[PDB]
């Protein structure tokens, strides 16, 4: 199964800003309430928003943010990249041991579904090989994270929905991924790729569950294997990708390119019948160990 | 269309870890009471082997904190002890025995740890498809949580099996080392459509055929394909979906035969997902 972590730490942390007729939610840790900056945007302002012009006007008072019931008195805000810090005057007593942490295109994550500051739901993730997340979004400012030994890793804030369904963010810094912008243009995710080498470490979860179907007696050198999945819109698979894979090469003893000529066949083939029937690729070689 | 599990918070805090012996598990603390499954102790007998127990056999630890044992009962396969502290932490919770084809969320759990949150449905054979024992399943209806699922044990097609948190198993399973397998599983019929209703209502129409069917003609026709037998009260269920996007339940029916016979791109997905429910696609 594609578990989420745990989202209690997190949970904690959820609270709701209103300025004006906007509300989103926001992530309060310590004495900072982090936020999208759109959260200052009427709808009309979207189109080209002048957010140095938009902040400049406001005043402390004009950001409510509720915690559950209790109202947090914002005592200073300031805007780092595309996010709102909102100072305010009590630390957040359920404050989780944290770090802010930006990730790459494969890298999976859960996401705390949130609506006017309540958790609705938690899903795993992957951050898409084109920056986007396909995930199911009034969710502005719900947030990503991963947890480490009680260490919530925040990676990710939602800012956007793209006219494809599938939605762009920002890290915790405010810096979105990939080319997107918090302005209502003609901005749309460019096709999508199959993160190879997460399929082919979740192929490795297969052997060591003790199934091997799929193999095969064949290998492939690594530029034979780019130039067929490369047809199939697999991301290229690199010399970092292979040196990632080696314990679970070792583990199971099949070669990395020979795993790699396992799923040659399996994408000239299919599955007949067999199993999930899809090749799966929001595990990564980290999740599989 | 993700699969999405409750916020795990409210039970994260309930979680602990019961040892008895030399074996350890996952136990749910709700006030002064731990419920974990009755075969910590260990053909058993489980009546006998209570009574020879007492107190000092049974060690709880929340996190840090070992609880003291001062009462231990059990209740059909649960066993219930008594502790000298009340958890502060519990929530607004019932007890709830949910039925085939519902979902739940499941928390699971390494020696009194929460590990991870996953979505689940009950298949219509009483498994679930997912030091995992004591941990539980539950769906949270605003601010109460409504525990439905304790895990009890692993079949050997990999499947789990468990019980309701009165300690009534799910399916023909007992809690003893003898040889048991899953009854022939089956696909929840009423959760496929209510998941043809997502597709509709998330612009996904191609499926959408012009005809209608029968409840009996396409009971025949899911018998043949091993889905479950849809009913009256199926249809009347899927009825806030078949006003919302004007396809009337029989006419879905007739769209899931065609695909079930010709193929398929629906949601992005390829197989019919069947662990939504009607309710799950609503909210």
């Amino acid at each position: 199964r594609k578990m989420a972590f745990p989202s209690g730490k997190v949970e904690g942390c959820m609270v709701q800003v209103t300025c004006g007729t906007t509300t989103l939610n926001g992530l309060w840790l310590d004495d900072v309430v982090y936020c999208p900056r759109h959260v200052i945007c009427t709808s009309e302002d979207m189109l080209n928003p002048n957010y140095e012009d938009l902040l400049i006007r406001k005043s402390n008072h004009n950001f409510l943010v509720q915690a559950g019931n209790v109202q947090l008195r914002v005592i200073g805000h300031s805007m780092q990249n595309c996010v709102l810090k909102l100072k305010v005057d009590t630390a957040n007593p359920k404050t989780p041991k944290y770090k802010f942490v930006r990730i790459q295109p494969g890298q999976t994550f859960s996401v705390l579904a949130c609506y006017n500051g309540s958790p609705s739901g938690v899903y795993q993730c992957a951050m898409r090989p084109n920056f986007t997340i396909k995930g199911s979004f009034g969710s502005c400012g719900s947030v990503g994270f991963n947890i480490d030994y009680d260490c919530v890793s925040f990676c990710y804030m939602h800012h956007m929905e793209l006219p494809t369904g599938v939605h762009a963010g920002t890290d915790l810094e405010g810096n979105f991924y990939g080319p997107f912008v918090d302005r209502q243009t003609a901005q749309a995710a460019g096709t999508d790729t199959t993160i190879t080498v997460n399929v082919l470490a979740w192929l490795y979860a297969a052997v060591i569950n003790g199934d091997r179907w799929f193999l095969n007696r064949f290998t492939t050198t690594l530029n034979d294997f780019n130039l067929v999945a490369m047809k199939y819109n697999y991301e290229p698979l690199t010399q970092d990708h292979v040196d990632i894979l080696g314990p679970l090469s070792a583990q199971t003893g099949i070669a990395v390119l020979d795993m790699c000529a396992s799923l040659k066949e399996l994408l000239q083939n299919g599955m007949n019948g067999r199993t999930s029937a899809l090749l799966e690729d929001e595990f990564t070689p980290f999740d599989v160990v």
